[PDB]
């Protein structure tokens, strides 16, 4: 598992003002819990913690 920003296609956050709709979608992913993180190189994402190895997450690069 890992702490991090669950991904939509192709590499982008899911944008985000309140942390209940990120803990929402988080554990809905099968994450413990999540909330809403602002990242300058981003802006707001939903983080998610102890997020399953198989769900994409937000690397380095371009969201398109």
């Amino acid at each position: 598992v890992r702490d991090a920003y669950i991904a939509k296609p192709h590499n982008c956050v899911y944008e985000c003002a309140r942390n209940e709709y990120c803990n929402d979608l988080c554990t809905k992913n099968g994450a413990k819990s999540g909330y809403c993180q602002w990242v300058g190189k981003y802006g707001n994402g939903c983080w998610c913690i102890e997020l399953p190895d198989n769900v994409p997450i937000r690397v380095p690069g371009k969201c398109h």
